[PDB]
């Protein structure tokens, strides 16, 4: 019993849609759906998405409100499409996912994950919903997410956050760090060792561990020390070079965050989207040293420094592929006399 | 049970809403609405009104598919709204009023005409519906059309002519010719002795009368003279003068509809809605002669005839108040030693 | 190389996209593309489509300009997509199908035809172009149209017209008239015994046969004796009752173009698509009889005539399906006394 | 002598309209008002509302600039249009209400509220404005402010608070304390006792009580001990549970600004309007605790303290009704054994 | 005293812009300018332009409404800007040219055409308003239109036709035959000798010669006879050879409105302006024919008997310059053992 008036009526009085009955009065105009409050109207949705603005409206009504797996994750395992919901991606203001599965008519491939439309694409399941972990174990492509353990098959223990609402964050009250399956044509797959990354901000940066408390509070030199980082070039990769034109390494976000406690910089977003590798075009408003393209990894620091210690520095230039996210991150590592001279996510 | 998929489902199977239960995938896209069918948008519905789109939408599926009066009349009458109906206006493409009663959550002003906000307005009822003529018994404020006599009530007797899904028509199969009331303040008023104007096309003119028969085969100087019409200046009002620059007269539908089947003409309809006088940006095609502002009303030929026979002819110039659609059309009458020079419904 | 540029310079330099290389300054505003020409923007192309206003534009440009199946034949078939072409559909002026195989990398869902994402897709395959017969034999599902014989595969001869750029016509100095071949799941299917619509406008009705020819000459009475139609109510289904407020029969399209001819009428086309039946709100204007949902076929009077004389006149209700277009249409076959009392193309 | 490029000068020239003359050259591109400014446009306005761009342009020029009672105030009142000003809803960015009287010709429904067409609307009076306070005395229905004594009425102290610019704020240059009247069907009423919310924000919340300067400052059994709230639910209803899934309480803005401090959270303004009571779908960064609708009021922790402890603690479930901002709010109180459980305000 | 009111009160009352004063209030939503007419919005203006919808109206409304030079003309003569006018331009309904002078603050680049500006701008004056041959005078760029003679200049007679309101016509009660003059850098420029295209309809096409007359009555091979034009390709070149898919010659457009009155054809106008040369993709519907670039020119097929008769016919492949409508039109001259094979308005 699906309308444009009663998804309003559930996002008025449920704050999202909740299967509830009942309708209030709808306008839409231009990308905007708004509701008559005592005569005057009140603005439910903006549609920044490419689809039409009820149907963006209805999926936005239709989110996941659970913590769910980071958009990031989902791409990087190959997801399609899920399962009776709707994957909200809050970094693009869209449904993270083409199509739906039982969500909305306009968007439906099928009602159900079983329907032979499904079988090719990576489903997602949520083990967490009645009778998910079985249709993952029925369908021949998806992902599964579990808070346990599921009978016969090996996990993959995902990464301690995920997006409640659009707030990234490990829970305390909720549980946000779930098991992963992946099944490619009827065959679960052995997902690979991986690194996570910590999916931090710059304004709300907190240490997670006592290296990354050292960086934060001691000086380059005292650090570099402290950790037997000579010769790794952390005070270009991590700490940046902001003396030329050009604004030399700044890859690591715990980099940027110490830079920013200090004074303030441009990060330029020009692919506002979930991803490993973050790329901005960064101005520094101290110097004015600006790079177009700094690609930005947020990884805990003592595992960058796992990485970057567990490489050959023998080699002029040379590709470097770290697992992180369940994705392959080619880095490049660029050396000279035996000492790291840069490491960078590398650019297209 | 209103809802915008509802109101579409109508529209796809029955041609407009008929109450009938079950919903179709919308999409909305700017100012248009679409429906899935077979899996591509098909378009149902281009707003051209100022409201939003899914309200345009539902007012003209809402719309009166019963022959109604002809907006001009029911603008004449002064209609502000009309009971538990939308009157649609086809000349503008939007509903012929703001508001609605008990037709739209969104337009409503009441669920029922009885509400006292509807007091000071014009409702309009129509005596077809039932319990209409008792709300309009009970209303300060409205018109009432009939088919019949109403016990007590002195009618009015409209027009031939009515609106059916904006096809003006003297009706064969239905009923368009209705009996009219008004009541002001709560005082049924006597409505006027009034001419109607035809409702004729230039492209589809008809002639209605053996006079009218007579100007479009006559030419003008035998018409003049079998209808004693000398001294009345035809040639200048409903022939039409294409010698000057400014064209001279043209103010007579059936005028323009003689000249269009010799020539073309532009009439450049600048202020696009039904009125009993219609203003025309008129340019002959053949000789070049035009006028920014060409009054053309469609009065059958004897009663254009009838109305300048019966005005005084010993002034220069003086204004000739007619009651035309039960409104009152001023007209400038010029004349010079006991002879029309010029007629024309004035201006401004 | 392919740009929005581009794709104008080959619509405003070739009349459409023939990759040719070339580029003209394009402005986009709203859904419209404009080009500059000598100072001043010129309209290229207005979106009417749901599909952003650069990516329609392209599609239109990439049409198939050759004389291909009308959109009502590929829906009744079943086609999802097309191999390598845009089929534009000149009705909803708007791609034909939501996806294309290599033509247009927005819209694409491959490159080629034989990428396992159009295994499950219906794919149009033209013989016309070379390798399109091969790809059709390798399809999981698709629909073949060719000129001549496809050794082995036994044919289907389609209608005698095709679309040449929206205008549907019968070839003479082209060829129209395919063999159609289908195949669902891997297995050529057997393509039924079928009617075809003559695909005729009201505007530009021309008679097809000696019978069409008489229906349109004789009196309703003259042809019903003549063709030895008494009892089969053609004065209702095909002549049209137009004595009450609801408009009487009036199914077939050699009846309104008749009834045309001497009186004008409202069609309005509430679900605007190409279709076998057609459905019609429709007001005749001269009397006011009216019907919300007048189904309407193109239907050779020979082709009806046969249909109505083989069925059995016994039963009071009965549903008749009689195969139109590929696709089988039902039709409400009503009698009383062995004789017809009505039989019209079955609404929803 | 109204005009666009008159009220975009005033605009220009005055920061707001003022009622001088000029004009500046404008363009309107979709909802934007531009100007023209040493040969570059510059943007003046941006259509937040579902008016036309360029009378809602008009009515945010021509908006109140003197500090007035905010809308949720006059919306409580029953306030339904302005006697020859605007309120701006700077919560929804449009006007506060739908008509006018005597400011913008599109939106006007009367010049004067003298006319019949505002008697019965409750029109907003200003005793600050020459002969308002008169013009309220001759009203049918109204709401009066002033900042003194009114002969023969009686008044009602409003609150501290009004809104200078949008910007609400407790006057000290300005007086925003104003007394109330209100007149229906031509008697004054007696306004209820009633609590007033106090307006605050979450970002800068300032105490206005030695209890409220407690709450912040002394930790949640400390201040429960002081004030001698034991078994009023506060741990729950204002300091709020964050340990399981769903966030518990959480209803008083001081306490979600007290844990803002701490731990920063999302409230999603679903409904985004002024309004006593306002619903917040919040996420707890920290914990991961969120609730769909979450009901805030900010209310003095005083007045809320005299409200829980003035409730009869014997039944389990019951309406508490408490006036405030002289609407009738109905609070959920849920008891236990003699002791609070929850109190909130009732959703839906 | 320019206002988006007052240029909106002018159209209303006076048909379009005449300096009058007065307000009506407007709405403007989307590209469309309303105006408020009995409490309901009428449509005043729809912008088809790339001009902000106000801008565009206004520049409408200040159209020249005298019959002017058809903007084919203009821009082949190289005008840039018209002198305290508006060129509307019909076939693109918009401005013809970008910016004004004197006319409209958002366009004007000045007041008076003797703005330093205007100086390398090709001016357009008209001797009809006073003191316009003055400003041509000291234009060091510039072309004027007269209805007489200017002392000195010597004159180019122009063509018979002019287009008043965007009907092009030969004036019989007002002027449309000029005299023109071009400056180019403070010289007057003598004007080539110059055929004119007679600027018909393929609709409303009539004959203007005996020898075009004879073309629509006597059959192919009588008119060849008779005109002796056997050996020079008018079965090709005018008539058209629709026998093979490529339709052949069809590039008069005396030829296409012969072919029209036997059966109907789409030219699709790809590039919709004016110019001397037109370019369709034409699809015959009788036979299925078509071309996508078919360059039609509207010559008096007596002026293309001239141009064909005077041409060498001993060489396979020429380029044939011609001045048509003041340009250099080149055509390809094809021919073969002294016989025209064809002859086109050459492409690219």
């Amino acid at each position: 019993a699906m309308s444009l008036e009663n998804v309003a009526f559930n996002v008025v009085n449920k704050g999202h849609f909740d299967g509830q009955q009942g309708e209030v009065p709808v306008s839409i105009i231009n990308n905007t759906v708004y509701t008559k409050v005592d005569g005057v109207d009140v603005e439910l949705f903006e549609n920044k998405t490419t689809l039409p603005v009820n149907v963006a409206f209805e999926l936005w009504a239709k989110r996941n409100i659970k913590p769910v797996p980071e958009v990031k994750i989902l791409n990087n395992l190959g997801v399609d499409i899920a399962a009776n919901t709707v994957i909200w991606d809050y970094k693009r203001d869209a449904p993270a996912h083409i199509s739906t599965i039982g969500v909305c008519s306009m968007t439906d491939i099928a009602k159900k994950p079983t329907e032979t439309i499904c079988a090719p694409l990576t489903v997602f399941f949520d083990g967490r919903v009645d009778g998910q972990v079985d249709l993952f174990r029925n369908a021949r492509n998806g992902v599964l997410i579990t808070e346990g353990s599921v009978k016969g098959l090996q996990p993959s223990v995902g990464p301690k956050q995920a997006s409640l609402n659009g707030v990234t964050l490990i829970g305390e009250a909720v549980k946000t760090q779930f098991n992963y399956y992946k099944k490619v044509d009827g065959v679960v797959q052995q997902l690979p060792e991986t690194y996570f990354t910590q999916s931090r901000n710059l304004q709300e940066f907190k240490p997670r561990s006592q290296m990354e408390i050292d960086f934060l509070e001691l000086a380059m030199d005292e650090f570099i020390e402290r950790y037997k980082l000579e010769g790794y070039a952390f005070e270009h990769i991590v700490y940046g070079d902001f003396s030329h034109s050009q604004l030399g390494g700044l890859h690591l976000l715990i980099g940027l965050a110490k830079r920013f406690k200090e004074s303030p910089f441009e990060l330029e977003d020009f692919i506002p989207m979930d991803s490993t590798v973050k790329n901005y075009f960064i101005t520094d408003a101290q110097t004015g040293s600006s790079k177009c393209v700094c690609s930005v990894i947020d990884l805990l620091l003592d595992d960058f420094v796992e990485i970057i210690k567990s490489q050959d520095l023998s080699v002029v230039s040379k590709v470097v592929k770290v697992t992180i996210d369940y994705t392959e991150i080619s880095f490049m590592l660029w050396c000279k006399d035996g000492h790291v001279e840069t490491f960078y996510p590398k650019l297209q």
